[PDB]
This record gives C-alpha cells, structure tokens and sequence, in this order.
C-alpha cells in the first residue's frame, strides 16, 4: 500500500517581493533605535502588513520594559501565527530595530534587520496564500537584539530573552519543533555561515535543504559560532538554527568588520537574488521539519 503521490508542487517564495519590501521598510523607517519615532514607524509598517492576521486574532504584541544601561526602555516583540494542521510549531524570527549607539549616524540596517524583517513579511504573504499543512508557523519580529551600550551577555538579545522566558513559563516552548532565525541574508555576496551554536540536526537539514533547492554554493563556506537571538531558546533546550551571513562586506584595516554596523549597510548592498535564496531555504526547511515529524 502507498499514499497517492502529490500531483502539484508548492509555490515558490517571491524574492523580488522581499527586496521591494526591504526598500519600502527602509523608506518608511530608516533609523529605528529603541524609543525613537522611527522605531514606532517600523512597528506601524509591520502591523500594516498583517491586517488580516490582526482581524483574525492571530497577531500578538508582546510589550515589556527592559532594564538597560540607558535606563528603562519599552520594547515590543510581534508574533504572527499561521496555525497548521498538526500539533507543534516552527518559529521563524528576525530582529527589526537598529543599534542605539549608532543613532547619530546614517545607519539604516538595510541588511542587518531590514532585509530579514522584509523576508518575514513576505513569508506572511506566502503563508496567507498557501496555508501550512503540517506544523504551525509563527513569525517573530523581535526588538532589542542589538546592544544598547556594548555587546555582552546582559546587554543584548532583550526581546528574545524576554520571549524565551515568557514561553518557558507558560509551556509554549515544549511545542516548538524548531526556531529558525534569519539574520543578514540580503547581502549581495551571500553565504550562510555554519554556526556551531546551532543544533546539529538543523545544520545537517540546512545542508540538505540547500542541495534540494540547488543553492549548495551559498551554504557553509565558513564555519564559525555566532551570538544572536537563537541563544535564549537554545539555552532552554529548543532546537535552533541561525541562518546568518555574518561576513558582510570586505574586511579592511579601516573596516575590519566590513559593512556591519556602519553607515555603508544600505540598500545597494542587498539583492533580490540573495533574498530569493534565503526564502527558498526557509520554505524547504519547513518541508523537511514537517517530514522529520
Ligand atoms: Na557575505
Ligand atoms: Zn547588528
């Protein structure tokens, strides 16, 4: 006996739409540090792109007061739910704000936050049109990922430390099959680093997803270990994967970290081709996680 084979293939992710959304997000809210009017415009942009989910009761605002070196700061995570047909949740996440210490330069985070906020908005468009047939998919737009003063275990990851604690306390973490973080994947010169902090079965699955989507040339050139929004989940036993390109721009004596955290992180540094690859990988990861069961 056997299942009847499916006669239709899934719709493809729209990378050009994700690129256009990045341009629109940067136009609407170029500087987005916590507390600023630009941050509020960024939040309005996200909400304006999830009106159906808001009307359906599938959009959550998770507001909290963070203790930071700059004092008490209000932060807001946003969670958009696409319920599936079986119990269990795949979370896709991105940060959406820009660095507070960079508030007085023209830092707009086009790749760093912008491209992945757009990626997940486009994922919402995709999932609204093509509802998930396996696990639920939840989209997380997290606040306060970047250090308020200087990166450390206490000054970073405010939104995900809060969200991981909230979901631990209420039992939600038990349901998470995988937490998939998108970070800095609009880079015109794209290669996803192999993050040793990510869960091995998810790293192996991303290598398989790249094979399946014809994108092996873009995955795992460099091996490293990344401190990012997946750590508060990983430290509580949640399977995590950081789909990140941390090698952003040419490293030189004067720019030892390339375009990362400089005013050169602009829209001319990202491409629809890279966002297409990223979205293809995310959709294939969802299929493979569903298959793993
Ligand atoms: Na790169
Ligand atoms: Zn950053």
């Amino acid at each position: 006996a056997q299942k009847a084979p499916a006669q239709n293939s899934p719709a493809r992710f729209n990378g050009q739409a994700a690129y256009n959304l990045t341009r629109q997000y940067i136009a609407a809210a170029p500087k987005r540090w916590v507390g600023s009017p630009g941050h509020a415009k960024a939040e309005a942009f996200i909400k304006d792109h999830f009106k159906p989910e808001i009307a359906q009761g599938r959009f959550e605002t998770d507001r909290f007061t963070a203790g930071t070196p700059a004092g008490l700061l209000e932060m807001r995570n946003y969670i958009v739910r696409y319920p599936g047909k079986k119990d269990g949740v795949i979370v896709l996440a991105t940060h959406y704000e820009t660095n507070y210490p960079l508030r007085d330069i023209n830092f707009v985070g086009a790749n760093d936050g912008g491209s992945t906020t757009a990626l997940l908005i486009e994922m919402g468009n995709y999932l609204r049109a093509h509802p998930p047939q396996g696990y639920s998919i939840w989209l997380v737009f997290d606040d306060g990922e970047e250090a308020i003063q200087s990166w450390s275990a206490t000054d970073s990851l405010y939104g995900t430390r809060h969200l991981a604690a909230k979901w631990s306390q209420d039992g939600t973490l038990k349901k998470i099959k995988a937490f998939l973080l998108a970070d800095m994947i609009g880079d015109k010169d794209l290669n996803i680093d192999r993050d040793a902090n990510s869960t091995p079965w998810l790293l192996d699955m991303l290598k398989q997803a790249a094979k399946n989507t014809g994108h092996s040339a873009y995955v795992f050139k460099n091996s490293t270990a990344v401190e990012d929004d997946h750590l508060p989940f990983a430290k509580r036993g949640v399977p995590v994967l950081d789909i990140i390109d941390i090698d952003y721009g040419p490293r030189t004596f004067s720019m030892p970290d390339g375009y990362h955290h400089t005013a050169e992180d602009t829209l001319d540094k990202i491409s629809a081709h890279s966002l297409q690859i990223a979205g293809d990988l995310f959709l294939e990861m969802i299929r493979l996680i569903n298959q793993r069961g």
